[PDB]
Parts: structure tokens; sequence; C-alpha cells
């Protein structure tokens, strides 16, 4: 079926598959399986970090990044829309006690540094301890400046403050770039990854980060419930995507575009168009309608005024082109 | 002394001490204290609430009220420089484990009702669940509008949530407003009320609300530590300060706005004034200089580019126009 | 390579993995995935319950189950020893805001309901409140008694105490008795189910309940990041190994109560023997030695004074036997 | 009228209340309050402390305490009966993150070290990190052993454990002990004082303990709500009750063997007395009863099995012979 809700829907590829059954696994409480050791040492060397631990889900990579950093009465900045803050039932603040302190991101993603700056509060009683900035590359399918990641570092590291990055789609970043994944890592003090989403892995998440960091993040996840056994099946996947998976990306993000301006022939109105996310303008009265419509031609979105299609592998150019065309009859 | 930092400063009058040096106590823990009952009774149908609740500070009267509306995983919309929000060391996501969503504030000191539609969250496991709407009536002296109040109060019932008010100032919007305290309460489910503060009372503050609330909101104080033993002798100054301290806010109110025009009509840059609360901008260069100069002639106010002057009934106008001439002298 | 530390080192059969490598998977989040849903529907109907809900571990279906059960400020009587009180950081108090109450299990593995009693708090402002009972069924290998199952069932109803089992290795308590899952599933409100254990799964555990309960267990699953995606990959396993595991984990209660003897006439110290479990005190001079020299014949046993011997499906009697001999060879 | 519910029902005196009335007080936030900062030095200085701070109940003391000694995830060893595991509705749990290890008391009152050890933690994933063991010297009236408060810190000095103690009735030890307070404060890095309790406070408690921790503990207080203002009115009788009321306490001693005497002339089964409590076996079938004849006879008592009988200086021996007298009547 043609699916653009998310590129959470990606489904084990052929190659994939027999990775998995073929990996030799162990138990990973006490770190004996093979694969995850070494997809975990793969993300830390090909990030330049020091060490990375695999969890069930971006949510709980998320989770236990931020009660890593932050202690019991501690906050982390983060944007009003960024994922860890709010797409994540407030986990941080219900379970990690750790204060939340959300702003608005500028257009382009970013967090305005200056907002950011007017957020750090004093050494008073009064106030929450200031002691993270989280940031999200690949917001929406925005791909934060380069310039701009190298100065949120910069100012962190002049504030002492720490800097993690939600990776979930750190790749397609990535590959926006054109550069190397340790180019773009340097400038945080830790970040997640998703093989999951776009690189088409079933289950999986990562963080990264220095040696003494991932060692909290290995007793939080355990407390959280993600300290599993027999993983290597599942880390297995997640090492055949990222060496079969990454470069590819750039079919994704052609195939947005490219359907960008496909529905802008046929008279919807595209928002915009970033990495293998673009956003439609459909409207209040035509929401539930389109959703029939498409999902009755076996084609699955998220109905809404304002509908976001994601792309990734398991969608093509040409069942693109099917719902290009359902789409124009829709209209018109 | 001539303390313009707070009105957090007013020190007890003879009377009032004396009320509270005769007032009869009991075990509050028991229920047995009259004067605590009394003074909650009368808090309660002055405001046109089932029941009243004292506490040790306004800060605590809050994260109670806050605990006692919102479950684990609940949220709470607010302010972003609201005082239950920022003024409280993150108490509600760090003991209550409540998410907060935080909002600017409308120039009027209000929450836009629709910048607080776009944050009600959907049903949806993907997020924290809204449930109370907390506002701030004398928010830095602001007076919140009235019709705001009465929309708010049915934006909230058609919404199903909750909405509390800080109202560690209520009595200064009320005096301003000219009308009853009923007048205002009856939009909202819950409200405090700080007697620490214009009200004069050496320390002390009250939740009030629905029957059932303020029982939870027991179980809460206790567990935050707030219930204590023979408080009466504490609450016995609210009572004192409820009947004879009221009124007299309005003499602040002329005050401020009186020195307002003083040092403006000085050199000064008065951005705003509101009830008992004045602002000037002094700027950097002349910030820390301000202070002391000041404080050598015992005239106390926190020195910021942008000093906030606070009026109550410990500085009287006289003291007041002595400073206004030690601030004219400055100039020069 | 003869593992006798835990049941947690089982590794997937080429049958399980090929039913794993050939099940049709969804978005588990969306809940478009077949064998989750049907692996969920399968155990609840198997154990009289409404519904199921498939975790990353068992540590999380506790902590989930734990959480959906008591809100803020609630209570759980357990066992000291208990898997989720004693084994998963603290994680109930921690991340749940819950109070537990732990009491010593008596020798048969099962809390005195006298001593429970004795537990429950009154409803009175100075202390938690009590809201459950949680069990563990097989603990440490020992079954607990059937009328204690029942009149522990009917002790909470009379008390209006939730009822909630650990069933990390429930179906071996379950081929012990030699009754039907549902049997003793019917004297609890919830329960967990592991997989990974010895039933042989990968990965992944099961919390069962009544249908708003498990919405509920929904919400906090998410949370604590255990939503994955295609995790039918994994519930396959589980069908698998439910529909194939259950009998044979006679041949390691055979295996173990086998072992007993020989290890007992070897001059062994066999302190007690239940289900797959053995224990033998070996004492501080003898520990570290004795595991130094097994785990040069590949045969590894957690060292310590008092070693605890698991069985599962993949050491066989064989292997037993020759541990048992690399046994009698230790003493000389 | 005649109270021996709890020896927290004292009510002011004629000289405490002058003392009150005429002390100097500040805004204690800014810490400009004299009597609460000489209140405070005393204490610390009596104790042989660097610093001591003042609290509005003794349980936020131990809150407080509790926060500054323990981060999320640490635990603390504590008697399953004492106040604050048991008596403070759960909150080092519920509102700091906070794993609670209880174990039951030993007749004597202490904890049987080879217990405490027994529940230290190993540096494992599985478990909480032990962080401090908590004592409480004048635990239902028990005076610990002194040789034992020297063991303990010894102990937790050797194992690197916090040693903090409840010291809620600690002035009773003292004067039982005939030692100094700094003697037997010696033996702990933290403690707590009730002035609200025997020594005849109104409301009122200390924590004391390093410079470095009470830092600590004074933005606890504030997130908790105990940072009030002009506490001094309230200061001034803590300072009074400690220079005036600690020697008479061994009045209330000589009360309680002497009321524990008669009652046992006239027929009670009284079951033990330390410092000023006695405890007697009621019985069931007597209890409520026996609450209504005293009760109608003017005293007040804890209707129970087991009546837990408390002098302090608002009862007097003339009105224990009342009470032993009206409970001869009573059972014959
Ligand atoms: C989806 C997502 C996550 C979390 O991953 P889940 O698999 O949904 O738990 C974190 N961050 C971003 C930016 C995401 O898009
Ligand atoms: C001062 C104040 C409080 C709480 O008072 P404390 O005594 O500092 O705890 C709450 N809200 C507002 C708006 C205040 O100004
Ligand atoms: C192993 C176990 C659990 C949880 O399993 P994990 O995979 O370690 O999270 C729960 N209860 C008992 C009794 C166990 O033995
Ligand atoms: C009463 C008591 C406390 C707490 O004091 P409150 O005034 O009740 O908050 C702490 N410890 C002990 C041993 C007590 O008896
Ligand atoms: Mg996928
Ligand atoms: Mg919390
Ligand atoms: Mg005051
Ligand atoms: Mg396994
Ligand atoms: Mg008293
Ligand atoms: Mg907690």
């Amino acid at each position: 079926m043609i699916d653009l809700r998310s590129d959470t829907v990606t489904r084990p590829s052929r190659a994939m598959l027999e990775a998995m059954m073929a990996a030799p696994v162990g138990d990973d409480v006490y770190g004996d399986d093979p694969t995850v050791n070494a997809l975990q040492d793969y993300a830390a060397e090909l990030s330049g970090k020091e060490a990375a631990i695999f969890l069930p889900t971006g949510t709980q990579a998320n989770l236990v990044a931020l009660l890593s950093h932050c202690e019991r009465g501690e906050e982390y900045i983060v944007g009003q829309a960024a994922h860890n803050y709010l797409f994540e039932a407030g986990g941080a603040a219900v379970l990690g006690s750790i204060q939340p302190q959300p702003i608005d991101a500028a257009a382009d993603g970013t967090l305005p540094l200056d907002k950011v700056a007017m957020k750090i509060k004093p050494d008073d009683i009064h106030f929450a301890r200031t002691k993270l900035l989280s940031l999200e590359n690949t917001h929406n399918g925005k791909v934060l400046p380069r310039e701009y990641l190298k100065e949120a570092w910069e100012f962190t590291r002049k504030r002492n403050l720490a800097l993690h990055v939600d990776g979930a789609r750190i790749f397609n970043a990535v590959v926006a770039y054109g550069c190397e994944l340790k180019e773009i890592t340097q400038y945080c003090d830790s970040f997640t990854i998703c093989l999951s989403k776009g690189l088409g892995t079933p289950v999986g998440s990562l963080l990264v980060g220095n040696r003494d960091y991932i060692k909290r993040a290995i007793r939080w996840r355990k407390m959280t419930g993600g300290g599993m056994r027999q993983s290597g099946i599942l880390a297995a996947a997640g090492m055949y995507a990222l060496k079969n998976n990454v470069a590819r990306l750039q079919e994704d993000h052609d195939n947005t575009a490219w359907m960008a301006e496909q529905l802008r022939e046929a008279g919807a109105d595209v928002m915009r168009q970033d990495t293998n996310m673009l956003f439609v303008r459909v409207g209040e009265e035509n929401a539930a309608a389109l959703g029939e419509y498409m999902k009755a031609r076996n084609v699955l979105i998220n109905a809404s005024p304002i509908v976001r299609l994601v792309t990734h592998l398991d969608v093509s150019r040409a069942q693109l082109a099917e719902v290009a065309a359902h789409w124009r009859a829709f209209l018109a």
C-alpha cells in the first residue's frame, strides 16, 4: 500500500532481514551481544564520539538522554515544538523531575541564541538550574544551518551548558549537507540516531556521547525499561541500514520536491518542502474528505487542515505519481 | 528604613501583633485551631468559595494548588514569566511530576486565549494531558482586564479545563477594579491569597476552592511540609489584615502614581506604572551606581538596568519625596 | 556454551527466527501491526483478561503496570526481595512518584496476609495511600501455593486493593501446578509475561489486564519509551514461543531436579531446588575459585558463596552431566 | 483542658509570647531577620555544626533533609516505623524521587547494623544507589543507646554513607542522657530539631549540618514552600524555648513514669514507659469507650487498642492525677 503518514512505516528489506537472521547474539544486559556492540562502536566511531548505546525507541533515547544530562531540579531549554518536549508525553518533567524551558523555534528551525540566553536562569533559589540546550537537527524536515550548529556549541561552552541534538533524522541532514556525520556531530555533547525511520529499521535508536555520559545512560535505560537481552537481531538491521541505507536518502529528498511540484501543478497549496517532508494547506473543509478519498484509493495520509506528507524507501515515485493523480482528481 | 525592593518587607503594626498575641490556638493538624479555621471560613465566604486553607508561603499555596489540580502526567498552561512557572524553581515539574506549558503573556498581562487554545493537547498518547490554565492577577502590577477574566472562565468551561489564579496581590487588583473580591473569584475554580505582601502580614497565604479540591490540597500541604500546629497565631494577623488593610492599598497606588510623576519630572525614565509598582529604565552604566548611591542614604532599591520600585504600608509619601530628591540628585 | 547463570540467555531456534522473519508487521504505535495485536489478543484470551500489551522488557512491563495502578502518592505493598521493588532501580518511586511498602516474604515465597494487613495505611494525611499488592509467582523458583493466591485475591477485594502479579516466569509455575494459566490469572487484576526467559524469546514481555487499565498502560509505555514500530517481528517469536515452548519447561524442571541429585551425590551442598532453579552453598573460600574452574571449561555460573544455577532450553542434561563431573572434580 | 494526645499541643507561655512580640524581624528570603539568624547560629553552635536553617515543620525539615542528601535514584535506609518514611505521606519518594529502603527497628529502637549492611546495594544497574542512613533519636519515646550512635556514625563513614538523625525530640534524649547536645550530635552529618513539640513552640523545626549541605537545603526549602519572610516572630519563641525549656523536660519524664505507676495501681496494662511517652494496652473492646469516657471528663486521648499517652508542659501532675483517677474509675 502507499503510506505517506511517516517514514516510521518503513519495512525490512530482503537484505536487511537476512542480515538479521544471520547476526550472532548474546545477553546485552551483560554486554555479550557482538552485534549490539558492533552497532554501538560503529556509530561511536562514525560520529567521532567515545561511546554509544542501543535503545528500543527514539522516545526512550531522548528521555534517557535528558535524565543523563539533568539532575532533579535542573532544566533544559528546548523548542516549543521539539520532540523531547512536546511529543514525548512530557516524560522529562513527569518522570525525570527536570523543569522544561521551551521557546519558539525560528522559521529556519533553530533556537535564536538571543532567546536562549534570555532564558538562562541566574544562580538564585527562585529558579530552576539551566543545564541543557536541546536541539533537533531535522525539525519537521528542516535542516539547521551548519553555521548555527557551530554557534550553539560555541555558545553553550561559553555558558557552561551541555548541548544535545535529537538526531531522529540526522542522516537526512547529513545527506542534505553533503558532509560526513562527524562534521556536524562535533558541535554537540550528545545526539540521538533513529534507525527505525528513514534508514528502514523495524525498531531502534541510538544515543551517542562520551564514556561517562553513556554510563549514566545505561543505568537510566535499565530503569526506564530499555535493558534488553538478545538485541543482536535488532542491532543487525541497524548495522545493515547504516551501511546501505544512508546514501539513498537523497532519493527520498528528490521524491519530496518532485511530488511538491506535481501537487502544485494539480492545484494544491504547498506550504513548503524540506528533505523527505512536504506540507500542504489542504484546509479544514477538505480535511477528512481528502482523507477518505485517499484512504479509499488505498492511500494513507494523516487527515488534517495542513497535511504532512513524508517520504521513505517504501514509497516510489511511481506511487507518488498515483497519489498526485488521485489528488489532482480531488481538487478538479 | 525605606525599602522599595518589594512589598514583602512590610512589618507587623502593634495592633496586628496584639491581635496575634491574644488569639486562641489549637493543633491545626488536628483542625483544632479556632483562628486558623476562622481565617479560612472568612476567606471562603468573602470569595464565594466553599473552603480555604492556610499555608506557610504563596509558593507552597501554588505548588499545592497545582498538585491538587494535576495528576502525574497532567499539564498546566501558564505564563513564561508567571510565578508558579518561573519563580518557584520548577516545583510543579520537579516535585509534582506535572508538565508545564508556558506561553508569553500579552502586553496587558493576559494569556491570549487564541494562544492558549493552540496549546491544548489533543487526546493522544503523544502529549501531556492539558488540564489547568493558571493565571496571575496582579502581574507585576498590571491588573488583568475584567472582560478577559470572564472570557478565560468561559473558555476553560467549554474546554473542560480548570482555572486557577495566583492571587498573591489579588486585593491590589480588587481595589483597582473597585468591586468585591467575589466578583472576580467567581471566574476561577481556585485562587491564592498572600497576606505577607501588601496586606502587611508576617507570613502566610491562602488557597481557596471547592470543598473536595481543598480536602486534597490538605493532603499535599502535609506532604510538602506546610501542616503546622498552633499557626492560629499567624492566622490571626491575617484576619486583622483582611479587615483593616485592604482599603488603604489605594494609598500605595496613589503614592506609586505620585512617585512616578516626581521621578518623571526629575529626569528619570519611567517605563510604566501599575498599582503599587513602578519601573524606571536606569541602564547598565547607572544601575549598580544607583544602588550604591541609594544604599548609603538607607534607600534600598533592587539595582538593575530596569529598577522595579514597590510601594507598601511601610513607605510613606514623605519618605518617597525624600528618595525622589535623592534621585534628582543622582543626575549631576 | 553452557550458561547456567540465567534463563535469560536462551537463544532463538531456527523455527522461531523463521516465524519472525516471515511475520507481517505494521506501525504498532498506530496499532497497525498484525502480529503484535495477535500476540496480545492471544495472551488476553488464554488468561481470561480483556486486553494485553507487548513491551521491550519485563522491567518496563512492571514499571508501566505500577504506574497504571498507582497515582502520584499512592502506594504498593511488595516483597523486600521482589523484582519490581529491588531489581528495577527503584523505578516506581524515582520515575513514578509511587511510595513502595516492602515486607519480607514468608519462607514459601508469599507475602503473609497478616503482615500485609498491618501495612495497609489508615486513610489519614499522615500516610501514603495503599492501593496495590504486588506479588511474584515464581519467586526465585519457588512456586507460590495455590490457596494463597486465592486468599490474596479475596483479601484484596475486601480491602478494595488491586492485585498485580509479576509473572516473569508464570508459565513455570503453571506447568508446576499442572493447571491452565487462566486458573491462576483469575486471582489478579493484572500480571506480566516475559517471553525472553524460559520461553526462549529474544526479547519482549506482556502486561495483561482489564481494557481500561491497559489503555492507560499504553500511555505510560509510550512515555517510558516502549512504544515501538514494526515490533511484530519480535511479537512473532512470542506467539511461536507460547505455542511450542510451554510444555517443555517440564524438561528444565526435571533437569534441575536431576542436577540436584547429581551435585548432592557429589559432595555439593544443595540448599534448595525449585522449578528451573537450584541453589548450592559454596562459600567464600571456594566461591570465586569455583567460577574460575568452571569459566575455563566454558561452564558459566554466577560465582558467590551461594551459587544459583538456572536451567533452560539451551542447556541439555548431557551438558549438565558434564558440569556435574566438572564439579565433582572441583573437590580434590 | 487536659490533652495527652501529643506534645505538639503545647501552647505559648507568657514569657515566650512576650519574647515573640519583642523580637526584631526582617525578610528572611534575603536573610535580613536578626532573630531567625540568631536562632540558626545558636543551634549550629550548640550542636557543634557549621550551619542551621529554620523550617515551618518537622515534616518539611526531614523532606528537605532527604532531598539534600539524596539525588534522583539514590536511596535511604530508614526504619519501617520511622517518621520520614511512614508518617510523611511518602514525600521522599513521591516528591523527591528517592527510593526508600525501610527495615524493622530493634526493640531498643535502633536499626541493626547487620541489617543495614545487608541492604546496601552493590554498584549495579539493577539497584537504587544507597546513599543515606536515617535514624530517629527518640523513637516513640525510646532513647537510642549512646554506644549505638557512635557505632552507626563509624559504620557509615566506613561505607561512605551519610548519616541523618530525626531529632524531633532529640532534647528529650539529651536530658535523658545527661550530656550536652554536641556530644550526640557529633555522630551524624545532619539532624533535625523540633521546637514546636516538647520545647513549647507554636511552629518551628531546624535542620542542622555543614555549610554546603544547608545551602542545598535552602534551595529545596524554597521549592517545597518553606521560604518565609518575617519568621523572626516564630524564631524568637524558638530561641526562648532553647534557653528556658530544655531542662524542664526532666519534669515531663518523671510525670510519665509517675503516671505509669498510677495506671498500674489502677489496673491498666501498661506496656512500657520511655521519656515523655507511655503506652497502655487498652484493648479493642475498650478503645472507643475509654475515648468517650475520658473525652467526657474533658480529657483528650487518642482512642485505640493501644493508647499512646504523651506528656508536655501543658499537663501537670495534678492533672495526671485526675486522669489516673478517671481511668481507675473506668476499669473499676
Ligand atoms: C519520531 C521522533 C522521535 C522518537 O522516536 P519514536 O520511535 O517515535 O519513539 C524523536 N525525535 C524526532 C525529531 C522524531 O521525529
Ligand atoms: C511573591 C509571590 C508568590 C509567592 O510568595 P512567596 O512568599 O515568595 O512564596 C506567588 N505569586 C506572585 C505573583 C508573587 O509576587
Ligand atoms: C528477569 C525478571 C523481570 C524483568 O525482566 P528484564 O528483562 O530484566 O527487565 C521481572 N521479574 C522477575 C521475577 C524476573 O526474574
Ligand atoms: C512529629 C514528628 C516529625 C514532623 O513534625 P510535624 O510538626 O508533625 O511536621 C518528625 N519526626 C518525629 C520523630 C515526629 O515525632
Ligand atoms: Mg520502520
Ligand atoms: Mg517529577
Ligand atoms: Mg511582610
Ligand atoms: Mg532470551
Ligand atoms: Mg506546640
Ligand atoms: Mg518521584
